[PDB]
């Protein structure tokens, strides 16, 4: 069956600036770049960034809500969360309403989030405070 | 320090058949269901349906190369592929990389993919037969 997430591949404009951004901003590690892409790692994720000519530089309001989201700790969270603030990194959301989340942008809109928590923690937060009509299996 | 990928978030436009394709058709396991989401797991992936009115049904031309790859052994893979196939699930490329790989849509036009093989096993093709201006680090 399927077991799990093998890759997350991100489209760029301009692969230098978006390198940048994933490791030396994020600190995630670099394992290789060539001249249409990169390769990173974040824990156990493997991360692509493939140069696309298709991709456009999207303010949040003109894309949907789909997003991806990092985990760091919660001693870590708000220091890491108010680095990127004061680094002029930009944002799209601020309702916290999926715990304890900071919700920025990459430099082609690509909308990420830092979160503290797992899935059976934010389900056991949810009994408590569910969403609307919510059902657990 | 960010230590993994804490979930991906899809944006639907229609909660049941996005529901029906990941749980039925991909097997992932349902963990909740709200008004306007579901939480399911695939491996260690959290995986959130988030219902969306901004969400286009996006035909692939439309979309840049930005795409999501699950996991699955080789020994799954073509049975898991005729699945899909059976299904009538689009295709939006042909494989020509190193790894099994097969390329489908979810319903909104999400970009997924089959892939066996690691970034370990990536990186070793890579150094044996270098992309063009690759570098290791
Ligand atoms: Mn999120
Ligand atoms: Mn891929």
């Amino acid at each position: 069956m399927l077991s799990g997430l093998n890759h997350l591949t991100l489209a760029v404009s301009q692969l230098a600036p978006s390198v940048a951004f994933y490791q030396q901003l994020l600190g995630m590690t670099l394992h290789a770049r060539w001249d249409s892409g990169a390769y990173l790692s974040c824990g156990d994720l493997w991360l692509c960034l493939s140069l696309d000519p298709q991709r456009r530089v999207t303010p949040p309001e003109e894309s949907d809500y789909t997003h991806y989201a990092f985990s760091i700790s919660e001693a870590d969270f708000a220091s890491f969360a108010a680095r990127l603030e004061a680094a002029g990194v930009a944002v799209w959301k601020l309702n916290r309403s999926e715990g304890a989340s900071h919700y920025f942008l990459d430099p082609d809109g690509h909308k990420l989030e830092l979160h503290v928590g797992s899935l059976a923690q934010r389900l056991a937060a949810c009994r408590e405070q569910p969403y609307k009509g919510m059902v657990f299996f």
